[PDB]
């Protein structure tokens, strides 16, 4: 809903623009031998590759960089906010959820926009603390920054740029003062999170991982955690990852771990992924599902 106003149009454009249409970095593909050895050790570990996976992916309108967290991944979980919000209003039986205001849900989808601008790899929080530790045992005890988190600190960054160069536009219409503003954007240093707001933003993350999780990982620390949050209601849980579903399917990504799974559709996906709104266009022609 937000995505189509002047605000969201100038943030899509933005995120495009100075990050998401760029590769990722080529010093960040894999760790040094030292850190892979140490790493190799945890069998438990999803491989250190990990670092280097999804890093481009050849179209035939061109070859797309990080495609796994690019423009389509960004206006998906976008677009997914606003149903989310009604599902949980629906569904939840918890009254907090009514503090979702349409200016709350504005905001919360705002943010998505900017929710992996600060990435240059594909690995996950869980990778990065994996690095870390490996570095600490390959290097006697030795401290490094976190690097999920330093994409995060970077992404906050961005939006505050972006926030102050259209301040007027912004507050207060979206933020009511720059007090409120710097609670958001501390929103983005994404690691339980309890705030209405909060959940909504990390069940839209959350939905959007069936592009790259399995269907024993998305079931198991995903799909569980959502029907819980809607009151236990398996159906009510379904049809909002339906929907999800058919966002992905709708801009020709991977579908991995639920539903009706597929490879990415190369034409489909390169035409979404090298023009916001096309993409944004393709994303909207979904229905949305009804609550009861």
């Amino acid at each position: 809903d937000y995505l189509l106003s002047a605000n969201g149009s100038k943030a899509i454009d933005f995120v495009w623009s100075n990050f998401l249409k760029h590769p990722y970095n080529p010093k960040l593909k894999q760790p040094d031998a030292n850190v892979k050895a140490a790493w190799e050790k945890h069998a438990d570990w999803e491989h250190w590759s990990n670092m280097g996976q999804d890093w481009s992916l050849n179209t035939p309108s061109g070859l797309v960089p990080r495609p796994n967290h690019g423009i389509a991944h960004t206006l998906r979980v976008a677009q997914l906010v606003p149903v989310i919000a009604e599902f949980l209003k629906a569904y939840s039986g918890d009254p907090k959820f009514q503090k979702l205001t349409q200016k709350e849900i504005q905001k919360a989808q705002y943010m998505m926009l900017f929710s992996v601008i600060g990435r240059e790899n594909d690995m996950s929080w869980t990778d990065a603390n994996h690095y870390q530790q490996a570095f600490k045992e390959a290097y006697n005890g030795q401290y490094s920054k976190h690097i999920y988190a330093t994409f995060k600190e970077n992404a906050q960054k961005g939006f505050l740029n972006h926030v102050v160069t259209n301040k007027s536009s912004l507050i207060p219409s979206l933020f009511s003062d720059e007090s409120e503003l710097q609670y958001w954007a501390e929103a983005l240093d994404t690691g339980g999170i309890s705030s209405a707001s909060g959940i909504l933003m990390a069940l839209a993350h959350d939905l959007d991982l069936m592009r790259c999780y399995d269907k024993g990982k998305f079931n198991s620390l995903k799909m569980k955690d959502l029907v819980a949050r809607l009151g236990g209601n398996e159906d009510a849980a379904k049809k909002l990852a339906d929907y999800a579903h058919d966002l992905i399917v709708a801009t020709g990504d991977r579908c991995m771990g639920y539903g009706v799974t597929q490879d990415y559709n190369y034409s489909l996906f390169g035409k979404c992924s090298l023009d916001p709104n096309e993409c944004l266009k393709q994303l909207q022609s979904i229905p949305k599902p009804e609550t009861t």
